[PDB]
């Protein structure tokens, strides 16, 4: 049963309700981004269509096998008619190809998705200036005042610093960065760039970048692991016995590995500042937590929707207790009294 959180009212769209069969009244499916928790239940016998980004048409096609012919791929900042409904597709600041959706009813009520989102000042500027937004459906992943981060670049600052210094101490150390999805490309691309390397990595992970639009990509990445020493693996190979199995398959080339685990936030962020991160180490091993976000901070998120000032709100995560519903009721009420909405 899709729940209510998923349908646009007055249309017969729904948003990332892959996985409960033939929703009934549905003719088009709308997915925000490539995520597998969004696109659940999406395969190659899907029959209807299907309305995204390019970057996500490209890995619905080459990755899930989902038929051309039910691939709609969208322009990005461009008013569309989709079954004679007005829609736009914004960048949402999360993974490549992830984006915003705004609806124009045939009532006149005025409807933004944010899918998931990493809100930004410069979404102020967005086709969003103009207007006036009656609902909003909100990813408030880490709507909670304790939920703090650093900015993407001061982390990316953090893990270039921490790379270079170690593989000029030592030339014969292998840098290892964790994948689980797309998002978060530019840790490794950014650590690659500083030690003059392309990233190696499997077959299945080249084929997953090379639908990502990313400009000059062939001169950035390579499946052959013996011509780099920034390496990708499963993020549930980054410990100290899978780590210790790498290096044994590198052929004496490397005496070290330095690794790097993006995580969201974690309770550290409560204690310790970007610049005082240390490793976990082991002998030659060393596994760095890096807390490189693709949601919202609090603080953020907060300006944000005092800037939109939507008339109603609706929660798509933590909405699974009634204590994280109330938490986030009391937020939205605090925020519309102190800026007058
Ligand atoms: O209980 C939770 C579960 O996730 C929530 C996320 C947003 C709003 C409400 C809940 N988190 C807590 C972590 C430690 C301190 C802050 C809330
Ligand atoms: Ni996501």
């Amino acid at each position: 049963t899709c729940p209510f959180y998923k349908k646009i009212p007055g249309t017969g769209f729904t948003v990332d309700a892959f996985q409960y069969g033939v929703v009934e009244g549905c003719t088009a499916y709308f997915l925000t981004h490539f995520h597998s928790d969004h696109y659940a239940g999406l395969s190659k016998h899907f029959t209807f269509p299907v309305y995204c980004s390019e970057i996500t048409g490209n890995l619905l096609k080459n990755k899930l096998h989902v038929q051309e012919q039910y691939i709609h791929p969208l322009p990005l900042d461009t008013e569309c008619i989709v079954n004679g409904v007005k829609v736009v597709l914004l960048d949402a600041n999360h993974c490549p190809g992830a984006v915003m959706i705004l609806f124009y009813l045939p009532n006149g009520t005025v409807i933004l998705h944010t899918g998931d989102f990493r809100a930004d000042p410069s979404m102020e500027r967005s086709l969003l200036a103009d207007q006036k937004v009656h609902m909003l459906y909100l990813d408030t992943t880490y709507c909670s005042p304790e939920y703090t981060f650093p900015s993407q670049q001061e982390v990316i600052r953090f893990a270039i610093n921490t790379a270079f210094e170690a593989v000029t101490l030592n030339p014969h150390a292998l840098v290892v960065c964790g994948t689980y999805s797309i998002g978060k490309e530019k840790v490794f691309l950014a650590i690659a760039d500083v030690l003059g390397s392309k990233v190696g990595m499997s077959q299945e992970k080249y084929k997953t970048l090379q639908c990502l639009n990313i400009p000059e990509i062939n001169s950035l990445i390579t499946t052959d692991m013996c011509s780099s020493l920034v390496h990708l693996l499963p993020m549930m190979q980054i410990n100290f016995k899978g780590l210790q199995s790498h290096l044994k398959k590198c052929g004496g080339k490397y005496n070290q590995i330095l690794a790097f685990r993006p995580t969201g936030w974690t309770h550290s962020n409560k204690f310790t500042r970007i610049a005082d991160v240390i490793p976990q180490t082991k002998g030659n091993i060393s596994i760095y937590g890096i807390p490189y976000s693709e949601h919202s901070s609090y603080l953020e998120m907060k300006r944000f929707v005092q800037w939109l000032k939507p008339q109603k709100i609706i929660p798509t995560v933590n909405v699974g207790t009634w204590k994280s519903r109330s938490t986030m009721e009391k937020y939205f009420r605090e925020w519309k009294l102190e800026a007058g909405y």
